[PDB]
């Protein structure tokens, strides 16, 4: 049958758990073996979120076809088990900038350019274009496409007309509403209300949009007296009003949609082929998730100590690595700089079982990640250090072997040692391939010497130091298929169990169905350790 | 004390009329001595008008400075005789390709770019950009800025809400809110209708604009029954409601607002020095409008036949001619495309008493206009040509001498004779110096050697044919300073009483008060043949 | 099948026309041979319009039950053919002091009382209360309830509520919205808006109503561009756009609706038995309407006559009689106060062909109305009058043999001679049988001696006169069935042709395709005095 659309959308206040609901009911939509793509549309005006502070606004997650692109896109990747393209987000940025150039080509032929529908006819092609073949041929059967922004305010407006638009020309049949809210409890009455939803909905109708079913975000159950009173007030099928209260991981909201039938709701709304949710896969995760057999603690040395959406698809790598292990991931967040010196670095490692550097794309303070590598090479730590991670297991090679002012002409452009340094350069971005050193550590967790991972730098490994760095003993155990650029390190496992860089972000390509093999490694590696050390 | 800020927004429906009671209320403050200036908002996503059809959405005005702006601009040059900026029209379009330009230099500092604050900061600052300075030093005593688009509607949103911030960071004291609205009339009842007031007022309000006043459009008199009622209902001061009925001039459109003291009370509510309104310059145009002493027939040789916006400077400045000689233009529309055969032309201009052959950026049918000049010629009617018609002259000149396929090379590349051609080339944009030809046509009228006018093309007279154009006996009677660019040509009166052409837009100048030399001299012309042929 | 039931709401503007749109089609579905009821909601908190003054606020029309209602109810059984309950007309007032009453008494069982659901369920009770089987055992095929107030006004909102929840409890297959918005003509730019309805119809939608089908009310055709507009931005079935321009009579407002095939749109939308519209009794009438082949003056003798509303039942009786004869009946609408001198009733029933004399329910002054038929009785003048009329045809009788200060002890206490008088007394309202003097005027005029006509007085001819005025010749030729009541009242033909009171509203029964018998003898009386002048 027709590609069928489903809209996601949000009302009373933003942070519900939009993207989490869509992408666990991509989930369940996959399970019941159809196929399902999703994409975000971002109400900002940034063309890309490559221009935004990761730590104040998320990290910037990148896709096979290097696009930058929102953290939600990871979401779905993760939930889908499957590869986005660039098209999966969309922004106001793009639209208008899209629509404005071709205004100035003169392609709109005289015609006066408009919201309506000149701005809505190009977010109506970007959600349309997610329906066409992939590079295989195949033809999803449901799009999920979630509205940014919150119901009622500006930002939001021309996207919800053309989701209105999208459901006008292709009809009911086709096209489900789903509207986000949230039920909030009153503590001094001891009461849910229901009046925020009634709301939200009279103003997504004002718009033109009639929700077919209803997220009800709540810390608790939505009691049925509440879900009757809103199916009659928002004229909502009460199989369409689902109560979900917040779950005690990301991986429990599946189960939380599919005990209020919320997928079955949605399959027979849009008359898609119906089959049952084959619960093996996301019930063999569950039980790795809930019943884990050891812990491990990991330190992530980044820019601070709280829990960071700036390492979100890291984080998430972790703990599909201690999925793998049948470990739970106990992550210390470490600040770097306070691992600058040896006696902080000993304070905030000290406890850890294993050390993860990650990614750094635009952060300034280096030393403090460098001095982490430092102490756990002494320690026997395990270190695993992602794109920013290589270049500072490098950086500490070559200072460990006497260019004491060893650095990367991107934090020092003083450096008389730039063992790191642009090829100003090429931008790296997406997925490239490289060729593994047989029996390499790396070679030995991929248990394959070709494999490709996503970049996101400009900064590469200075090929006139790489004699100089392999008398610390290191080894340029990955590159490029030509062998001109570096794209993994490692230490010989006589030297230092588990001691590994990558130029990429192997993170982005982890999903908690399928951990990634050098997490795998480096989580195992980190279990050894904990053992050793009873 | 403070530059005011005057905000008119439309409400119920558009073209009610909202830029010429914006400019009316412009000129009755400028005759109370207070220095004023006016600004439209456009939300369409054109950077600029030049990319739209003129004969469907109306002329491109050009300011001294070289702007392509809606023509709007052109209502607010002629009710305050004054130059505007090209800062004097802000569109979607330039405002989001700014913010977009801005955030992919990096100057938002990794800051997730909004509508709010962002956009809305944007449009700020290009309204209070208004109340700078000019460039003899003179800062206005209020900004008039019209928001185009309709209250309710998704496009005047990021506007309004700007005009809502200008409102609360500069107080009550400084900012004016006018709303425009339709009170129609239903014919089997007999009545006025308040209620679209009523819901389009609580629609403003919604948005967070108090309106101060309301126009109230409409086809009679409004009762003071309805007034009373709105007055009530939309919480408007009774002396801010203001009955506009459908005037029979615009320029009688002043006279409605001052009878209603629309002025007195904006003059009142803003805390503005108050003086009373000088009626000697405006009393003397309503003479001139409502009682000429002659009608003169003159052919506006355009597109089309029917009264167009297309020409709406044009139209104003032979009107403003007209007002000068205490004369009634008459403006006979003729299609081009009938004036092609000389049976044609005949048919079409034999009855009137003057040629207008106007400007034509972007059209294609150029032989009806070469045809008329033909006509005009052999008759001895006067001949005013603006741009294309300046280089429609030269080209019916060249091809009278034997230059049989004389052309341009903008509307035949092929001709081999390209007697208008590009210097592609150099694109005039507003004001440039023209050096006139003592004791020539064009220098009588001027009444001076030394010029400017305002340009919009990149097509130019040959210089290498202009030995073979004058054997025709046509004078380039006007150049650049430096000779090189002709910037006028005439006939000498002894073959022709008028016959001129000009590369520029002398209508851009005009204004009703203060009409252009060119259009005094060729109605003054226009007058003489009708009682020539008496 | 089922009941369906069609509600009709408004937006824009009140006095569109929903009510005689709702009427014609109500003619087109019984045309079709569908059982078709009708019911105004009015959000007024009058419990009748008893209390209203007719004079600023329309007629009170008067169902066979006896139940006073507004003028609406009288268009409903013109169109119809069809005798309407009490129950027909709903008003705010009726439901809230049904509701507060219940409250009172405990009937709500210690809930709190509610607008919503209590109120809007005994406005929901009082809807569904209309498809029930009638006296004679029908079940009607449709329920028209046109839906009084605005949309976006506070005073519809339980009507509208109400309205919403049927079609949420009875389904879209057996609901249908018809909304009737305005498309307002701008004179200076010569365009039709659609803009209006545009932003009606999101108002409606945002009180959760989805319009089936729009009326586009306007003074011009509305052409297909603008319908197509509308349909797009309103989310309308394009064949649910109807343009419905200003018609040049009422009775051609069901052709107009026809050829836009809204009946067809609503007979498909909501699954009814189809047939083909039976033309043959509407066709009869408008050649009656658009086609007589003579034109005839009738003064309607009213206390204030603005050509109002007050008298629309007695004007369409006088129309329907003139439409019987295949004549044009010209109203002159004549002020009674003007009648009381000779020389007034004169100068004011000079040239006019027949003097009706109407109903007067809270009128003070009486003495114009006795001077015009004392007028009219001298001139020849044939005589209508009714309830107030009958009185005044009695009180001049009594004045005219030497009773000379007879008069009614509702308008003169006083009076020596209460000729009219109650029995205080019993106010009679609705049917009322009447027997008439076989050969008498008004039995010739009926064609039958038992007759039975609606009232809605409480004064009556005092029987210790009767003797009396029976000495000018007026003969009390209809009375009750008991013989105690005047009924009706006339002179013999050879002292007036045709001078004939009834105390009830004879009008009330008129329909135009079924003329009242004493309108069509009055009009026939009219006319012969008018070729007698001749
Ligand atoms: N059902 C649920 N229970 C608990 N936490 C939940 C949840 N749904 C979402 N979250 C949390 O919300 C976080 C943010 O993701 P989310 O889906 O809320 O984005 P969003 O759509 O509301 C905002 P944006 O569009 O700016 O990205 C997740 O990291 C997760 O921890
Ligand atoms: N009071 C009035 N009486 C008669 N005509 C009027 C009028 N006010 C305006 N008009 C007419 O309206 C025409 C269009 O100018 P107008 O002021 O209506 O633009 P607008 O602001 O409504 C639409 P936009 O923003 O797209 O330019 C004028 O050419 C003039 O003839
Ligand atoms: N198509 C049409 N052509 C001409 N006149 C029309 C018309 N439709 C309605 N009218 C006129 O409009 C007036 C108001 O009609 P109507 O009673 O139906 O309006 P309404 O329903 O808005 C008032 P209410 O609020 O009292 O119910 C009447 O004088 C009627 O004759
Ligand atoms: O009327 C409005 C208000 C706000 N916005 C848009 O809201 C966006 C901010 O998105 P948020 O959801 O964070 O709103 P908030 O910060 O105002 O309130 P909190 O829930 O966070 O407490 C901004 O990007 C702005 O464009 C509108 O579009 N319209
Ligand atoms: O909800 C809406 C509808 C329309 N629009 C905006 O209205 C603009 C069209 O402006 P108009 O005033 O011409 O509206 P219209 O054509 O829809 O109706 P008419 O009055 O002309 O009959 C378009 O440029 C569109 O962006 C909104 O912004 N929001
Ligand atoms: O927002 C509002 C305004 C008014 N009303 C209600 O409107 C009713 C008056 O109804 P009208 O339609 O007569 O309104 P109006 O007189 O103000 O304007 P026009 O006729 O000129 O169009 C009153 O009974 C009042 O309660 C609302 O319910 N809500
Ligand atoms: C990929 C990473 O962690 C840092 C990227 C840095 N700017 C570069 O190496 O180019
Ligand atoms: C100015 C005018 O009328 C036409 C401009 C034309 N395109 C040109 O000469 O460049
Ligand atoms: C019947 C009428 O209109 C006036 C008569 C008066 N109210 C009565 O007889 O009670
Ligand atoms: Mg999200
Ligand atoms: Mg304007
Ligand atoms: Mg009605």
């Amino acid at each position: 049958t027709a590609t069928k659309h489903l809209f996601v959308s949000g009302g009373v206040a933003s942070s519900l758990g939009k993207g989490l609901t869509a992408s666990s009911l991509g989930q369940l939509l996959t399970a019941r073996g159809l196929h399902v793509t999703m994409q975000k549309l971002d109400p900002y005006l940034n063309v890309d979120p490559g221009t935004m502070n990761p730590f104040q606004h998320g990290e910037v997650f990148v896709t096979e076809d290097g696009a930058e692109t929102d953290l939600d896109v990871g979401h779905y990747e993760r939930f889908l088990d499957r590869n986005l393209p660039g098209s999966a987000n969309v922004t106001t940025g793009q639209v208008y900038s899209t629509v404005i150039a071709k205004e100035r080509r003169g392609e709109y032929l005289g015609d006066t350019v408009q919201v309506i529908p000149h701005i809505t006819d190009e977010i109506k092609r970007r959600i349309l274009a997610m329906a066409q073949p992939d590079a295989d041929g195949n033809r999803p059967d449901v799009v999920i496409t979630e509205i940014g922004g919150t119901v009622g305010d500006i930002e939001s407006q021309p996207f919800l007309e053309a989701a209105r638009q999208v459901r006008h020309y292709l009809g009911r049949e086709d096209v489900f509403f789903l509207h986000v809210s949230l039920v909030p409890y009153l503590a001094p009455s001891g009461e849910l209300k229901t009046k925020p939803t009634q709301h939200s909905v009279a103003a997504l109708r004002s718009i033109g949009i009639t929700p077919d079913a209803l997220i009800l975000r709540c810390d608790r159950d939505v009691p049925e007296a509440l879900k009757n009173k809103i199916a009659l007030m928002c004229d909502v099928d009460i199989d369409g009003v689902i109560s979900t209260p917040d779950a005690p991981s990301i991986y429990d909201i599946p189960k939380v949609l599919h005990r209020e039938e919320l997928d079955a709701f949605v399959v027979r709304r849009l008359n898609l082929p119906f089959r049952d949710v084959d619960w093996t896969e996301w019930d063999d995760l569950l039980r790795r998730v809930h019943e884990p057999h050891e812990t491990v603690r990991i330190a992530l040395v980044g820019k601070y100590v709280e829990l960071s959406d700036a390492y979100l698809s890291v984080a998430e790598a972790l703990r599909a690595g201690g999925f793998k292990h049948r470990a739970k991931v106990e992550i210390c967040w470490v600040a770097s700089d306070g691992c600058e010196t040896t006696s902080g670095a000993a304070a905030a490692l000290g406890d850890v079982h294993g050390v993860l550097i990650p990614g750094g794309f635009g952060i300034r303070g280096i030393e403090g990640k460098i001095g982490a590598i430092a102490y756990a090479r002494a320690r026997g730590l395990p270190v695993l250090g992602l794109c920013l991670g290589l270049q500072c297991i490098v950086i500490e090679a070559a200072r460990s072997v006497g260019l004491t002012n060893a650095n990367s002409a991107e934090f020092d452009p003083d450096t008389p040692d730039p063992v790191i340094a642009t090829m100003g350069g090429t931008m790296r971005l997406g997925s490239y391939p490289a060729v593994l050193e047989p029996d390499s550590v790396v070679a030995q967790a991929y248990q394959t010497t070709q494999v490709s991972e996503r970049h996101r730098h400009r900064y590469e490994v200075n090929n006139a130091y790489r004699d100089k760095i392999a008398e610390s003993g290191l080894r340029f155990s990955g590159t490029s298929p030509d062998g001109h650029l570096v794209e993994f390190v490692e230490y010989p496992p006589d030297r230092h169990p588990f001691v590994v860089g990558t130029q990429a972000h192997p993170e982005l390509k982890s999903r908690p169905t399928r951990p990634h093999p050098l997490f795998v490694a480096f989580v195992g590696a980190a279990i050894d350790y904990k053992a050793g050390e009873l």
